[PDB]
């Protein structure tokens, strides 16, 4: 009977994790409304079989969709600029939320709690107006949440224009160099606007009684407890891992020996340099390893030149190498043929790798990738560092890539990284299981929503 209204920023990287929160919340006997703009919601309509607000059953509960217009044309280039679209969403969101809460109370299914996104903190402003509690979903590590929080509150000195190389020492965190904090917070970063977009939620954080993070207690225990006095953070992850599809990727991996395929993926946004693609190709070619390389075409908005492989690379590479543009990463990471994972250290790939027990080769670029790569190599003990990010502006040569591919496949260090990754796999799976640390936190979340209604 409890109805929760989830609002999400219109981006793929934001919609999919919030969808996982909807599935985990609905399974507990809850009615979950997933809300975003129409231009992003239509992707969810044709992905499944929903064209209206028909109740889709998810376990003991249901999931329905509700989309509001943003007054932009179908493929408006205006949406690509956050300086306009972030206030535009606030304009169109603040006039849609109150009229649908009053109608839901009229129809007998009133909203008990709000769950929003840091990119749309106006939901917390609206939740306070209607007297409905609000919570914020955070799809980054709590260690990164601590970084943004202490940057906004100036707890310690951070890299500034005058002092850009200073270290940052935060409680319950390792010592972070200037390029190890989230790159959007560096004064020489070209994506400061993304940092300002995340920091907008910290002007509003008091209006959310708790923050839901896509992590588990065993991974960041010291960090979650350290943020308690500043913000009640509840671990509900890994959200992708079901508590209780296929492609030609899995069919190809079925033919390879266990722990012998290198998985390469750089996410959905990051596009590395052509010269670095050349060095990675020669690295895989001369090392003699088997690999599955995801070469995702970039969005046409950027004037990116398409990545070209070396002359005759895919010919010298035999049946032991597979180029694709997309693969079910969760199913590939769980395949026994995968040895390591060359990743850009996106938080979703970071959590997916740890939950799957796959050691990684850290090649971060920007954002929280440089902070995730630090914990993967120096804290979680499952990674092999390749670079320090886009600000390093260094092409990693073939021989260094070659030495790291062999370091993560054969030798004594490979067995140590695999044993640490296996131990993190048992912790992640236990957390989302019945009675685990994350599943219990989800139960405690539904409890406080029931307690706050009266
Ligand atoms: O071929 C691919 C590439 C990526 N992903 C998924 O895309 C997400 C990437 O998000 P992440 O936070 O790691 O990096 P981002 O792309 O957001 O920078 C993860 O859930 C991956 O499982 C996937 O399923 N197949």
């Amino acid at each position: 009977p409890i109805h929760l209204f989830l609002v999400c920023f219109p981006a793929q990287g934001h919609i999919n994790p919030m969808l996982r929160l909807a599935k985990r919340l609905a399974a507990k006997g809850l009615l979950i409304t997933f809300s975003t703009t129409e231009h992003a919601g239509k992707d969810i309509r044709q992905a499944n079989n929903i064209i209206d607000d028909q109740l889709t059953p998810v376990g003991n509960g249901f999931i329905r969709f509700e989309f509001f217009e943003d007054d932009c044309i179908e493929d408006d280039p205006k949406r690509r600029d956050l300086d306009f679209y972030v206030p535009q969403l606030e304009l169109k969101g603040k006039e849609f939320l109150p009229e649908t809460i009053k109608r839901h109370e009229k129809e007998g299914r009133p909203v008990f709690c709000f769950v929003n996104n840091p990119f749309i903190p106006w939901v917390c402003d609206v939740a306070e107006d209607l007297g409905i509690p609000c919570a914020t979903l955070w799809i980054q590590s709590c260690a990164v949440f601590s970084c943004y929080y202490h940057y906004f509150h100036k707890t310690v000195p951070f890299p500034s224009e005058l002092d850009p190389s200073v270290d940052v020492q935060l409680p319950n965190l390792p010592l972070l160099e200037y390029d190890e904090i989230p790159s959007f917070l560096h004064p020489s970063s070209p994506y400061k606007i993304l940092g300002t977009a995340i920091l907008g939620q910290f002007k509003n954080l008091s209006k959310s009684f708790c923050v839901l993070a896509d992590t588990f207690d065993e991974l960041e225990h010291e960090i979650i407890e350290g943020m308690s006095k500043f913000c009640k953070v509840k671990t509900v992850g890994p959200l992708f891992k079901n508590p209780k599809k296929a492609d030609d990727c899995l069919d190809w991996l079925d033919s390879k020996s266990p722990g012998s395929v290198v998985y390469i993926s750089f996410g959905t946004i990051a596009y590395i340099k052509q010269e670095q693609v050349e060095e990675i190709a020669y690295g895989l070619l001369n090392s003699g390893v088997s690999f599955l390389w995801v070469m995702k075409p970039p969005d046409v908005a950027f004037g990116y030149d398409l990545h070209v492989l070396p002359d005759g690379f895919m010919e010298k590479i035999g049946t032991r190498g597979k180029i694709v543009q997309w693969c079910p990463q969760e199913q590939v990471l769980a395949h026994p043929s995968v040895a390591c994972f060359l990743t850009h250290c996106g938080w979703n790939s970071t959590v997916e790798a740890l939950t799957s027990g796959v050691p990684v080769l850290a090649y971060p670029q920007w954002g929280d990738q440089v902070t995730n790569a630090k914990f993967l190599v120096d804290v979680y003990g499952v990674g092999v560092r390749l670079c320090r990010g886009e600000a390093e502006n260094k092409v990693i040569p073939r021989d260094v890539i070659g030495k790291a591919l062999v370091e993560a496949t054969v030798g004594k260090r490979a067995v140590e990284l695999k044993e640490n990754a296996t131990r993190w796999k048992k912790a992640a799976e236990e957390a989302v299981a019945e009675g685990g640390s994350s599943d219990r936190n989800i139960q405690d979340f539904v409890e406080e929503i029931r307690k706050r209604s009266g």
